[PDB]
């Protein structure tokens, strides 16, 4: 299979290198016959002789046009004739493209900013990560000596850890009594030892967590300081560093540097992206953090080195575990888009669609529009109206069905042929008009994007049915990832339409999709109300919650299935409404805030879940008790009494102080925490003396931080906690947000 492609220069000529892994053997294929090129639209074919003679200069070397050929391609639906201009080297393109554009007889130029190695994969029809070849993976992490007022990598690397199927090991230059620790004499020997491990293991994938902006940069400065040839590449090369905007990225030639940090940054949404928080959210298992101060203190005193070595080991271990969880999904995404895993894993949603479209455009002989210039880019700060959100009929409801459209936005694009090449196209005999915005779309021929989107949805169905018949559980997982990734890519076409940097950007297309979406969701709602007598409790963009308040659970289900048969016969094209699920009870607080419970007793909450550690146990316990009384018992007046009971126990000081302790970690220098937080205030009082902050809020005057004390110093016989604080700032805010819709103000409890 193909891992990646790049180019080297030989006698001023580009040579493509294709890195492959066939039958467990690494191979490099060379191609010296791929010519870089750009298109040029001319107003007169006679002008081609003037364009051929246009010259530029890179660094003394004269840039010339190698050869030209007239080709017929499609552009905005219409057939067009452009000149394919070939060059000697891909770096000739940025040097001469401006001189060719400025020529009077040149209307415009196209496909002039496509990286050579990526242009090769598309033009040759090559797809990376294709097949069932097994890649060998290796994760690694480093521990460093940090001091407050020092430059980057001024301190040495203390430990280098690595992990794979054989387990996790730590290389260090100090004696540590642990079975997984390998001891060397110096930092130089530790680095050299790590090089030998990578060379002997010969992994296809190197997995890091933030290796793009820390690990490789630290290793580089250290190898320069110690005189070590950091040959990580399979061709004997040192890691290549690139600039990605305001940040960096690192390639390792012959292998795939898989940095988990940008991948997880897009996949899940978390408050922080530390390795500890990420691992705990994905695997649900805790991971202890050992700070730079503790590491430095342990290394200088030689005391708790086992704790440091164990932290180092866990870093490599969890990085390998996370890499095993996210890499197969990103590998299938790379195969789908048609680009290397290195680029795909570092590209955002907008670029992924663009690369997919660029490959398809070449296959369909479709000339790709250019990126917007700075002037046009500033003009594309255009916003528009989004999805429809119904104001919910607040309160507790019984026997609720959730109905939603199968791929609403892609269905609209296909059905109404929404595309920049069909937008206001004159000369057609059939059009579809978008409500409110009024944009017209030609229906005479399939548009470029709707046509590809139709093939994607069709391809996904071919994968779904092959999964049912696939005996092999590993192959079923592979197909499952591809199927899921097609759904993700198909649902990204809409956002791409409103993406200002997009080649196929079209605000008219984007707002037409949302306008049609608002129409279909609203028409379906009034249809179920008027012709089936349902009450629509709440709706958001592509689905709604409905019920018959005076009907049986089986009666609601039956009527819902009958409604589905009815509207699906009336919906045009690919639009389709589906039965998502049935819920025994449901509480709808405000727009975007609600909670439902199924027949199994599983509760789904969207809004103020409050599963955080920076909130007292008393507040979290009461909230759970309230939700249970509402969703399991359907007793609203019981949920109220529970809050009244808790506030009465808090006011009479009958609640144990252990369920009032708040735990908060110090992650930065005390001078940098100028938020006057209670945990920081407690920490500053500790630092004021000679020598996770666990504190309780006591009864007194001043700010919360002025009252707060560590729980170790709290004594029920000498001190009194702030009953008012735990009622008004902890319990009531957490519960009021749920009971709010009933009209139960804070003073009602
Ligand atoms: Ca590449
Ligand atoms: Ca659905
Ligand atoms: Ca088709
Ligand atoms: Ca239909």
């Amino acid at each position: 299979m193909i891992l990646d492609t790049d180019y080297i220069t030989e006698d001023g000529k580009p040579v493509i290198r294709i890195f492959k892994k066939e039958n467990g053997e690494f191979k490099i294929d060379y191609d010296r016959n791929f010519e870089p090129y750009i298109y040029a639209l001319l107003k007169d074919d006679s002008a081609i002789e003037d364009v051929k003679k246009i010259t530029a200069e890179r660094h003394g070397t004269t840039v010339r046009v190698v050869r030209a050929e007239k080709v017929k391609k499609k552009f905005l639906g219409r057939p067009i004739e452009v000149w394919k201009l070939y060059f000697t080297h891909p770096q000739d393109q940025p040097a001469i493209r401006d001189k060719i554009k400025e020529h009077p007889a040149v209307v415009d130029i196209y496909e002039y900013d496509i990286p050579f190695a990526k242009r090769y994969l598309i033009d040759k029809g090559l797809i990376p990560m294709e097949g069932d070849e097994e890649l060998k993976m290796l994760a690694f992490a480093i521990a460093t000596l940090y001091h407050e007022g020092e430059e980057f990598a001024e301190g040495p690397i203390l430990m280098i850890s690595y992990a794979d199927e054989e387990g996790a090991r730590v290389i260090t230059w100090k004696n540590i009594d642990l079975p997984y620790v390998d001891v060397v004499s110096t930092e130089k020997e530790m680095i050299k030892r790590f090089l030998k491990v990578v060379k002997e293991k010969d992994p296809d994938v190197l997995i890091t967590y933030n290796g793009d902006n820390f690990d490789f940069a630290y290793l580089k400065k250290r190898s320069e300081k110690l005189g070590v040839k950091f040959i990580l590449g399979r061709e004997g090369s040192e890691p290549k560093i690139q600039r990605m905007g305001d940040r960096f990225a690192v390639e390792v030639k012959g292998r795939i540097h898989f940095d988990l940090y940008p991948v997880i940054r897009r996949t899940i949404n978390l408050p922080t992206y530390t390795l500890e928080a990420v691992y705990e959210a994905i695997f649900g298992q805790p991971k202890e953090k050992v700070y730079a101060e503790e590491i430095a203190q342990a290394w200088e005193t030689g005391e708790g080195l086992e704790r440091v070595a164990r932290y180092s080991m866990e870093d490599a271990k969890v990085t390998y575990e996370l890499g095993k969880e996210f890499f197969p999904m990103e590998a299938q995404l790379s195969r789908l888009v048609g680009q290397s895993l290195w680029d795909v894993s570092r590209s955002s949603t907008g670029n992924l669609v663009e690369w997919f479209l660029l490959r398809k455009a070449y296959e369909r002989n479709e000339l790709a529009p250019n990126k917007p210039d700075e002037r046009e880019l500033a003009r594309r700060r255009e916003s528009y109206a989004g999805g429809y959100v119904k104001e919910p009929e607040r309160g507790l409801w019984e026997n609720i069905v959730y109905l939603d459209f199968r791929s609403l936005y892609p269905s609209i694009i296909i059905t109404h042929n929404v595309s920049p090449d069909t937008l206001n196209r004159e000369g057609c005999e059939e059009y579809d008009v978008a409500p409110q915005v009024g944009h017209k779309f030609c229906k005479d021929f399939p548009g470029f994007i709707p046509s590809l989107l139709g093939d994607l949805l069709e391809e996904r169905q071919k994968v779904k049915k092959k999964m049912k018949a696939t005996i092999d559980p590993i192959e079923k997982k592979l197909l499952d990832y591809r199927q899921r990734l097609i759904k993700i890519l198909a649902n990204s076409f809409y956002g791409y339409y409103g993406y200002a940097k997009a080649r196929w950007y079209c605000k008219e297309c984007a707002e037409s999709v949302t306008a049609w979406g608002r129409q279909y969701i609203e028409t379906t709602i009034r249809e179920i109300e008027e012709k089936f007598g349902f009450k629509v409790l709440y709706a958001d963009t592509d689905g709604f919650f409905a019920t018959i308040p005076g009907a049986d659970a089986e009666t609601v289900k039956k009527k819902a299935k009958e409604f589905l048969d009815y509207i699906n016969a009336k919906l045009p094209g690919l639009l389709e409404l589906e039965y998502e699920g049935f819920y025994k009870r449901g509480f709808f607080a405000t727009k975007k805030k609600y909670a439902v419970i199924d027949e199994e007793d599983k509760i789904t909450t969207r809004g103020l879940k409050m599963v955080r550690r920076d909130w007292s146990e008393i507040a979290k316990e009461t909230q759970a008790r309230v939700l249970e009384a509402i969703l399991k018992h359907g007793d609203v007046e019981e949920a109220v009494r529970i809050v009244k009971e808790v506030t009465e126990k808090l006011s009479k000081y009958e609640v144990p102080p252990e369920q009032l302790v708040i735990y908060q970690p110090i992650t930065k220098q005390l001078h940098d925490y100028r938020a006057r937080g209670p945990h920081v205030s407690v920490a500053k009082r500790l630092a004021a003396r000679g020598i996770v902050i666990s504190y309780i809020v006591p009864k007194g005057s001043g700010r919360i931080g002025d009252r707060a004390i560590p729980f170790d110093e709290f004594d029920p016989a000498k001190h009194k906690y702030d009953a008012g604080y735990y009622i008004e700032n902890q319990v009531l805010p957490a519960v009021e947000r749920i009971l709010r819709a009933f009209g139960y103000r804070k003073e009602d409890l």
